[PDB]
């Protein structure tokens, strides 16, 4: 009933506005200083969208990172998510979250690496104190001496980085399918996994990490790690308890060293292509680190392309097994779950046991929109759900990233943290590329900073800190807060507005 | 302990996941016993082929493009048997492109008077002229009569005038590899035949042509947008739209007379969004008119032309919101196309608040809607049915694999749904049996089988716009040729014992 043009405006505007209180950072309220900075990203945001909707023309934001990755960077959008604190990237793996140009650089010209070509054409590193290493199906060379004799060292070290990167070439062009992406992503792993194992290397290239994390203003990481078998330049193995101090060592002293940062926890994960014998003693194994390195040690998850290998429920007894100790040991877990286009399958059924197992946070749930019950036992019981964007274009889940399937989670206010998962292997930033790709992709046109503040409190409150160590994180992040705000409004010009 | 034993576990999870099958869409329909054999066949191939897809790693064929994966479907039995299956109604087509292309050129190429040219972006046009060749505006028109006789091969000509106006010649998705690339394609479809298609004798015998393939795919009726207006005689008599509607009254009875197993058609009017708003306000006094005076044939009022750069709802809304602010109020019944888009908090996704705010019966694709929380509390509780075109939603540029269309997120929470084919002309599809195939195999789940397949069926039937005696008569005649159905598939498949 709208007589006149006042009373369906007022309709209108009550619905749109009852969806924008919903949807995340909806009952934020924004403080004089924010709300400017927020009307230039609306702006902003508007003037993209509203030339690639009425000039006809690609929507950059959304498409292969490839191509979207040197454009973002020059625009005032990414620059603000740039200069912007992340809080917490929750949702990384240790052997991807460094630059290959630090592999490059410094790590292939450590004393006795070894290249060779494998039988697909790739690259392979790897460390051998003890002469070269054997002629399995490729013919290992001392890097050093191939580097010195290539006439050309800048492009030798180019090519290493260029045969390493998944983003040397766009690859929903170059590997087209699921399989053959995954392909590619696999062997990245086997290009570099003897070198990132050498136990100096393992050390430094963590740190790393945590250099690099730093410097794109995220104060708190959680990482998963294999942790077992760093060996050393004279044969030795380490086990995963050694490799968790490892981590802890450099974690201690990283904070020493900066203040303003507030550290890590690991999650210990294994790949699911194993036996469940295996599997068992791998949880055996976390709940002894868990118990032995309280506020260190997180708990489990399992890894590796969930499609095509195990399911939770064929590694069912070994996930119940703390559970059903007497007295129980509760063993937190933080399952990769439902990373996957399937439907109705074994692969997006593992959300519902992810749940039936009381998953502490799910990593990526592609799938959850397709499964209304899972959804509402996610809100009601707080499972933060971690999207990692980038990653899910890249590996075969969706091409146009305003279909990621994360949007409507966020429209309804799931519970949701943003991470980079394997930022390193395509030449990712710790979070900027992923927050700005969720910010104008898996949200609308009329969604500004309040949604970015909610992703990033949420970052912190649904880490895996205890209450203590939240509060004091959410206290050095408003202060981080504060700064950014205030040097935003000098640096775009709008202290006046 | 929660879960002690392993039916502790299975118990808990078998409801859970139980709980979302009975809240899907069919999820409360009861198979009968010959039902429930013909359903354990086809669940039993539709996991051998989504098994093969994940376990094999290799493409999903019923998920990629149509210029794929039409051929490859048609030879499989799931094919075959929605291929048999009763189809209900589809409810969601345009008149100028929902029959078949080598009808235009086998029977409307064929007639007298009409005229081919080669236009400046080197596409062939068709028109009729009864004065001689038309103004040579930007091209160079000949008779076809010609042209064919001096070709030198009447079957290479014939093929080469489907070859240039069929939009699945080539993958779109790979010649037109953007929206606006396709939909200029697309666009450049209607360009070409709008000619020969308004040509009175022609648009009657294509409009009786639409019911004919659709009878032969086993639909039994159709609701068609119209523009009604400009269909014009050989000496250059234009018509009015009451003509038009007229003409395809008489068209409609007609088969109905003679196809007693055939439900019938009712017409809705569509205007195109680039007008100005002075246009569409005279249509829409027009479809007041024609719906008080053709109640029962005439159903009300939708805008078509693209979505994403055109006018929204609210730039027309004093246009529509007129018929409810007369003395007394009269109804127009409207069926928006609206949020057939990927953009989110727009203009353009934000016409499904326009549409639901003035009342639509149906709405026209609702892609954007799963992004929409409150709009689908509406939609659900108003019992507005979401007009779902799987083919024409990848073909024009809205999701590339289909198990990413957005509609299987609706599906699952129940939305009232139908699946139509909106422009199978244009892109060589049947008249329902692609569509609901990609349906069923890709925007319902693994476990997914018959029961979901007759709820689209009896959904499109319950939510038409016939009347209570209609409806009742109609779905009568679909029990019956269900039931058919049922058994003949028994005898084809060898299921009986
Ligand atoms: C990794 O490095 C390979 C060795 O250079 C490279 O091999 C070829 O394919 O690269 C050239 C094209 O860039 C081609 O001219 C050479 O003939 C090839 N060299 C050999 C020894 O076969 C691979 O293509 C690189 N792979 C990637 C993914 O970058
Ligand atoms: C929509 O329908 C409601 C319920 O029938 C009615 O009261 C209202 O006037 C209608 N609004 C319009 C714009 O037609
Ligand atoms: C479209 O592009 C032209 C110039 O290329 C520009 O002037 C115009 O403002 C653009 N429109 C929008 C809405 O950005
Ligand atoms: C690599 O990093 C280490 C430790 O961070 C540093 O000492 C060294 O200079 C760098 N380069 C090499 C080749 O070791
Ligand atoms: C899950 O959590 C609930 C409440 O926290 C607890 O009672 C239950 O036993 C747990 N289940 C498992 C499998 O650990
Ligand atoms: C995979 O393909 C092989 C043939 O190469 C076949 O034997 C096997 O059954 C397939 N596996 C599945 C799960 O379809
Ligand atoms: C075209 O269809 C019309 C109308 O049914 C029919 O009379 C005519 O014979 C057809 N032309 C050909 C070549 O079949
Ligand atoms: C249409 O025909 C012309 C002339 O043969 C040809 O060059 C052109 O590529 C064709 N276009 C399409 C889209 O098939
Ligand atoms: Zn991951
Ligand atoms: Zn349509």
């Amino acid at each position: 009933r709208f007589p006149t043009m006042d009373e369906y405006t007022n309709a209108r505007e009550e619905l749109i506005g009852s969806e924008q209180y919903l949807r995340v950072g909806g009952s934020i309220n924004l403080n004089n200083k924010e709300k400017k900075l927020n009307q230039f990203i609306l702006r902003e945001k508007r003037a993209i969208i509203e030339n690639s909707r009425l000039n006809k023309t690609q929507y950059i934001p959304a498409v292969s990172f490839f191509l979207s990755k040197s454009q973002m960077e020059s625009t005032p959008i990414f620059k603000i998510i740039k200069d912007m604190p992340k809080g917490a990237a929750l949702h990384l793996h240790d052997t991807a979250s460094a630059r290959i140009d630090w592999i490059v650089s410094n790590a292939t010209y450590r004393d006795h690496v070894y290249m060779c070509m494998d039988q697909d054409n790739f690259v392979r590193l790897t460390v051998s104190g003890t002469g070269p290493p054997a002629n399995s199906g490729c013919e290992w060379k001392l890097v050093e001496t191939e580097r010195a004799n290539s006439g050309d060292i800048a492009a030798f070290d180019h090519w290493l980085k260029s045969n390493i990167s998944l983003l040397t070439t766009d690859p929903l062009v170059t590997y087209p399918s699921l399989d053959k992406v995954w392909g590619r992503f696999d062997k990245h792993f086997s290009q570099l996994r003897g070198i990132i194992y050498h136990t100096p290397i393992r050390r430094d290239y963590y740190r790393q990490i945590l250099e690099e994390f730093r410097s794109d203003n995220v104060q708190y990481v959680e990482v998963r790690s294999s942790l077992s078998g760093y060996y050393d330049l004279d044969g030795t193995v380490h086990d995963p308890e050694y490799g968790l101090q490892l981590y802890k060592a450099v974690t201690e002293e990283f904070v020493r060293t900066y203040p303003d940062f507030s550290g890590a926890k690991i999650i210990k994960s294994t790949a699911r292509v194993k036996p469940n014998t295996d599997i068992f003693n791998d949880v055996k194994l976390s709940m002894d680190l868990y118990k032995r390195y309280p506020g260190f040690f997180l708990g489990f998850d399992l890894v590796a392309q969930e499609d095509p290998n195990t399911s939770l429920l064929g590694y069912i007894d070994s996930l119940l097994y703390p559970s059903r100790q007497n007295p129980p040991v509760s063993l937190p877990y933080y399952f990769h779950a439902g990373e996957t286009n399937w439907q109705g399958t074994e692969v997006d059924y593992n959300l519902v046991d992810a749940l039936l197992l009381n998953a502490t946070r799910i990593g990526h749930g592609f799938a959850l929109i397709k499964h209304p019950r899972v959804i509402e036992l996610v809100k009601s019981r707080g499972v933060a759900v971690e999207v990692n964007p980038v990653s899910n274009q890249l590996l075969g889940l969706v091409k146009d990233l305003r279909n990621h399937a994360a949007a409507p989670l966020l429209a309804q206010n799931v519970p949701v943290v943003i991470s980079s998962d394997d930022p390193g292997v395509w030449e990712a930033l710790p979070m900027s590329h992923d927050m700005y790709v969720a910010f104008m992709d898996l949200v609308g046109e009329d969604a500004g900073l309040d949604v970015l503040k909610q992703l990033v409190w949420n970052s912190i409150q649904y880490s895996s800190m205890n209450a203590t160590e939240k509060k004091t994180a959410l206290k050095l992040l408003q202060a981080k807060w504060n700064n950014f705000i205030n040097d935003s409004l000098i640096k775009w010009k709008l202290t006046n507005k």
